[PDB]
């Protein structure tokens, strides 16, 4: 039961990595948001002044 | 006994993963938020021009 953790030690980092690649979720969210705003504070603070 | 393991920690983890679609994937508690705290500036740079 000792000598073999290291087959999981594998299994179990893939989905820790696999969390990385959900975190594409947030990520473009977070971006596309801010994105949408900041264009919005350009065209609006642009065509205002 | 050691191996017997292997491919079923993995059924631990395939939804140790999957549930970081709440963590990572669209994580409201960030996702829109992070928007919201932007809205801010938009209203600030309007509101100051």
């Amino acid at each position: 039961k000792k000598g073999w953790d290291i087959l999981t030690k594998s299994a179990d980092m893939f989905i820790n990595d696999l969390t990385s690649r959900i975190d594409s979720g947030v990520n473009d969210v977070r971006g596309f948001f801010t994105g949408l705003a900041s264009d919005l504070n350009e065209w609006g603070g642009n065509v205002a002044s």
